[PDB]
């Protein structure tokens, strides 16, 4: 059931602002008849297909985000997306991430670092909530045949704000093709691809929390994220050890709250 | 089986100015992520409760008939609206539209004119579809209560382009208060309301059709129309018989195809 406290004046300048830029578009583009029956019908399959979270998100959420950018002065956040899940079992601060038989085939990446604050004092009871896509770009809990928890953790940072925590490394994620959001893309010739990327909700008591993605150097899609949620302070460049694993370390800066 | 040809080139700077005049709005009005939230649950609320004709037609058309206006020199245009209905049963130039007896009780409206071409000569097998709401202002077929053809004719103009319809002056339209289009506008301190309207679509053999509204020169919410669909060019001034019924006439000026 979710609210925001928005004074009717705020919510009608956005509307006229909104509204009006989406007219002015009609007017810039001669957007026809037909073409508006065809952004009817598309806005109707949208909803039918369940697809609100993953357009908005994807082409969207960057700009809130960007907002809360502004206000804060730690790790640069970046979009939550859709496949985010409260309440994923908690791990000790040196892990591994839960994962089927097939994720244990992957080069494994041992991620490490700690939670500290603007000054740079480490935090006590930090969180560090990981989601990510396995190697065939799924998420748990958004694919049948995934354990519900597959590479997703709550990960408890020592009482030093440390963690070691073995995943594998993630896949580029691809949105749906044959849904509206992908109907969108095929018809203007653009990709349906992110690069691969791992993310992270990092807490402590008395900082304001940070949403955030982590990509890597190598990486395709890496210039032309379709969610334009990538920024250079988030890219990985993990080196590989003797054991064959990939190792990378990176500290979350939290705000206070 | 909704279509059009827009080739991806169009449809991506479309997209890129929609998307981006978005974006700024955001990025301009400061809008959280709480607020985020709302926009994202009303836009699901609004496909879930069947809105999408009804939020687009008051908050777009208008600017899709705006681009049509401009290719075109006849009778003005105003937007469709949601409640337009095809095959409605044909009736003669001078008739009376289909009504229940509750009707009848209210004074009648006698629209005549003629259907012309751009340089005056009378259109032969012109025809006129109409279609308004009753004094409670609601339209048959949106509403379980009414014969499915109220207030709804074909009106076959004869070999000189006339008709004289009877019919009663419609109700002005208030939207739907307790859905999504109704959420948004009370929540900014709108009002859910369009002037009192008949709609026409008009058709000659080898013209371009017009899909257009007419008002009433007293009429309220005249001035302040929620889908931005008036134009002083189609307000009525009908003037009262001795019969105590009300008379209008208006002529159609229709483009070749
Ligand atoms: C093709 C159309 C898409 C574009 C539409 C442009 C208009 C966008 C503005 C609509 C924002 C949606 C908010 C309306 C819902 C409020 C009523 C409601 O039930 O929410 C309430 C919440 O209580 C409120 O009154 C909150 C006020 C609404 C604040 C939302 C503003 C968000 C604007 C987002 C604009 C981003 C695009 C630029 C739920 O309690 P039940
Ligand atoms: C909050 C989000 C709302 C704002 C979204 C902004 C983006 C708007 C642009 C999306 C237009 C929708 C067209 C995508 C559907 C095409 C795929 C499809 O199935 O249609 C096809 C039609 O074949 C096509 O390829 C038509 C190309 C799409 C042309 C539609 C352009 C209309 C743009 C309207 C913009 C108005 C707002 C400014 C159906 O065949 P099945
Ligand atoms: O995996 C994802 C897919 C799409 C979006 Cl917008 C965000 C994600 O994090
Ligand atoms: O009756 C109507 C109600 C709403 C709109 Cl947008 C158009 C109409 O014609
Ligand atoms: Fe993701
Ligand atoms: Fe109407």
């Amino acid at each position: 059931r979710a609210t925001a406290d928005t004074s009717p004046e705020r919510l009608a300048a956005i509307a006229k602002d909104a509204l009006g830029a989406l007219n002015d578009v009609i007017l810039k583009h001669g957007v026809t008849y037909p073409e508006y029956r065809v952004f009817k019908q598309w806005l109707i399959d949208v909803g039918e297909g369940g697809e609100w979270p993953l357009f908005l998100d994807v082409f969207i959420e960057h700009s809130v985000e960007e907002v809360l950018a502004r206000s804060r002065k730690g790790t640069m956040g970046s979009i939550e997306g859709p496949y985010y899940i409260e309440n994923s079992p908690e791990l000790p601060s040196k892990c591994t991430l839960p994962m089927r038989e097939e994720d244990e085939k992957i080069t494994p990446l041992v991620f490490s670092g700690q939670v500290t604050d603007l000054d740079g004092n480490g935090l006590a009871g930090a969180k560090v909530e990981l989601w990510h896509a396995d190697n065939d770009g799924y998420y748990s809990q958004f694919a049948p045949h995934l354990p519900e928890w597959n590479l997703r953790g709550t990960i408890i940072a020592d009482e030093e704000g440390r963690y070691e925590i073995t995943t594998i490394q993630p896949a580029p994620y691809q949105i749906p093709t044959d849904g509206p959001t992908g109907q969108f893309i095929e018809a203007q010739n653009g990709h349906p691809w992110r690069p691969a990327h791992l993310h992270l909700i990092v807490s402590a008591p008395g900082k304001e929390s940070v949403t955030t993605q982590l990509y890597f150097k190598g990486g395709e899609w890496i210039d032309s994220d379709v969610a334009s949620a990538t920024k250079p302070e988030l890219i990985l460049d993990p080196k590989t050890g003797d054991d064959g694993k990939n190792y990378v370390t990176y500290n979350f800066v939290l705000d206070p709250a």
